[PDB]
């Protein structure tokens, strides 16, 4: 512990020798403190000029307006712990089947930070000074130490740039390298891509078995425990050489044991530590959630089974049973889920998994909003099951071909498009960022009448030629959307076997008006018929205050306005 942190803490507590105070009023339990020093959204106004009926809905307006992290899970029982660990071990070898290990490189990173001290990591990663600051601590990994490696708490951990490159050069590979795509993980969905996840759910469907299951763990990052982050470095018996001692470090000295700085307003600045919980890059976070998720699932589907009685112990002939379940059926188990991080859909052989819950409460990844003992409550429909924040609809076009496309409730769409991340943006700026949105909608969201009107609106008020700005995000381009939309739902579907390609946006087919007004559509109210009717006029306003440009009229791609 303090031989591995020492240094770090060592290391603030002298930059600031003029300020330690141990203040003796801390309002930490589970982190372990160390010392105190002294410190110190907007709305987009195209997108929402161009959605005036949404000024009045408070779900809307309000979006734009504004103690579990200090918690403690338990040591799981003997049993449960032998699960883990045989689980991760047989999990590791499968994703490892097909893929190499690899260390990601200076120039990988260098591009990435290019296509989004020093002011910025642009201006970083094209001075020597930063590498040889990354060398000397590289060096350090090598010697198993650690100086500069330390959180910042904002629930999003910062490091610094340097930091940031020593994670992705050791573990960059599993999102890189596409460990937990679907055709190498079973379970996986890492980038399939929103119109890929419905017909994937309804893939599912298909298999024999009970109810879907859809439960959410109430803060997943503060219940990951020491034995979960060891379960994870196990991918480290898969490297080699160099790769498999900075993989080790990183596991050892940033993971398994953590520095972090925090402000508290009593404004001092607190530097605490803790061995368990998950502080990864957002991007490693994505990757080793799916992995423990998986793992948490399969181990679910056992108990549902019987392929085990008690978590308290495990007998010799019940890991040989666990063995020969994941050697025989684990393939076919992990095709029954689709996993994307902390969230998930488990399909399991029957409806014995709803009351299977000691393993899943003794591992800490308990349920959210149901009482810890009382049956999972699953879902009939594949079309209702909530995953990645949408539910799909199964949607016939006038020629017979199926869409399975993603909706969500539609003041959560447009509360979202009205809100920027940041300040300084230009007209410019702020116009390419609201045609991002618009292109999403007519790419995601075209069944929906006010998100397709609203998108021809917002592209029609854009110059036609500015770019969109800012798994797989298609819309960002200045491709025709018409082009694209053909692409995605027709070339490159695989569910689609005639890849007869449409030729206009009236072939593509809307839900239906009552499913449109289930989903949070305003059709039918006095202020959408408006709107609607009025819309050129809106348009103009826009076109206005960007002012003499070349723009295109989108709006005749719709019938009502096809004169
Ligand atoms: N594994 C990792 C980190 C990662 N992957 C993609 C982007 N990033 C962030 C980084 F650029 F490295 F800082
Ligand atoms: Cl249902
Ligand atoms: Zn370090
Ligand atoms: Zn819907």
């Amino acid at each position: 512990n303090l031989d591995i942190i020492g240094k770090r803490i060592e290391k603030i507590k002298q930059e600031h020798e003029t300020s330690w105070h141990y203040d003796q009023d801390h309002p930490y339990k589970t982190w372990a403190y160390h010392g105190s020093y002294e410190t110190k959204s907007m709305v987009n106004g195209v997108v929402r000029l161009l959605t005036k009926p949404w000024d009045i809905i408070p779900m809307v307006t309000q979006m734009a307006m504004t103690e579990k992290v200090d918690t403690r899970t338990q040591e799981p029982k003997e049993g449960t712990k032998k699960l883990m660990k045989i689980t991760a071990e047989w999990l590791w070898k499968e994703l490892g089947k097909k893929k190499t290990p690899r260390m990601c490189t200076r120039e990988e990173f260098t591009r990435k930070v290019r296509s989004n001290k020093w002011k910025s990591a642009r201006e970083a990663v094209e001075d020597s000074g930063f590498w040889e600051l990354v060398d000397k601590e590289r060096n350090l990994h090598l010697e198993g130490k650690c100086e500069t490696c330390v959180y910042n708490m904002m629930a999003i951990w910062y490091m610094w740039l340097g930091a940031r490159f020593l994670e992705f050069e050791a573990l960059g590979f599993l999102n890189e390298d596409h460990w937990f795509s679907r055709e190498n993980s079973l379970s996986g969905v890492e980038g399939e891509g929103l119109h890929k996840l419905g017909y994937i759910l309804r893939d599912v469907s298909k298999k024999e078995g009970g109810a879907m299951y859809a439960d959410d763990t109430a803060g997943w990052d503060t219940r990951i425990t020491l034995e979960d982050l060891k379960n994870e470095e196990m991918v480290t018996n898969h490297m080699e050489g160099e790769h498999k001692k900075l993989a080790e470090a990183i596991f050892k000295l940033t993971y398994q044991n953590k520095v972090v700085r925090v402000q508290r307003p009593t404004t001092v600045m607190d530097i605490i530590s803790r061995r368990d919980q998950r502080g990864s890059g957002q991007v490693v976070t994505y990757g080793l959630n799916t992995f423990t998720n998986m793992e948490a699932q399969l181990i679910r589907q056992m108990e549902g089974e019987g392929v085990f009685k008690s978590i308290q112990h495990l007998t010799v002939t019940e890991e040989i049973a666990v063995k020969n379940w994941l050697v025989r059926v684990g393939r076919e188990r992990l095709s029954r889920m689709a996993i994307s991080g902390d969230d998930c859909v488990v399909k399991p052989l029957d409806d014995r998994f709803a009351s299977a819950l000691t393993a899943l409460n003794d591992m800490g990844k308990v349920r959210k909003d149901i009482q810890q003992w009382e049956p999972s409550r699953g879902w009939n429909d594949w079309t209702q099951v909530p995953f990645c924040s949408h539910h799909f609809h199964e949607l016939i076009m006038k020629d017979g071909r199926v869409l399975v496309v993603p909706c969500r409730n539609q003041d959560e769409l447009i509360g979202r498009a009205r809100i920027s991340q940041g300040a300084g943006w230009s007209l410019r700026e702020t116009a390419c960022l609201g045609k991002s949105y618009a292109q999403m909608w007519s790419l995601m969201y075209f069944h929906r009448r006010d998100l397709r009107l609203a998108a021809n609106a917002i592209c029609s008020a854009v110059p036609s030629h500015w770019v969109p700005t800012s798994a797989t995000h298609e819309w960002m381009t200045t491709e025709d959307m018409l082009t694209v939309w053909n692409r995605v739902w027709i070339q490159e579907n695989p569910w689609m076997e005639d890849k007869t390609p449409v030729e206009s946006w009236e072939e593509i087919p809307y839900l239906g008006k009552r499913e449109d007004q289930w989903c949070g559509s305003l059709i039918g109210l006095t202020s959408r018929a408006t709107w609607a009717k009025n819309i050129q006029t809106a348009i103009n306003q826009v076109r206005s205050l960007i002012g003499n440009e070349e723009y295109t009229d989108y709006m005749p791609s719709m019938k009502r306005f096809r004169r």
